[PDB]
């Protein structure tokens, strides 16, 4: 699987163990991403930090 980068055009393939995409959002702006990469297991959303995972290409 492949996920987009922070700067909306670049991308990177998920290493071994990582076949899912994830995005780190901060309450400061749940409408804007702070971090993005690959993940093996989706975390749990928080009241402050929001973690979203996708199983699609260039989802995030």
């Amino acid at each position: 699987l492949k996920c987009n980068k922070l700067i909306p055009l670049a991308y990177k393939t998920c290493p071994a163990g990582k076949n899912l995409c994830y995005k780190m959002f901060m309450v400061s702006n749940k409408t804007v991403p702070v971090k993005r990469g690959c993940i093996d297991v989706c975390p749990k959303n928080s009241l402050l930090v929001k973690y979203v995972c996708c199983n699609t290409d260039r989802c995030n």
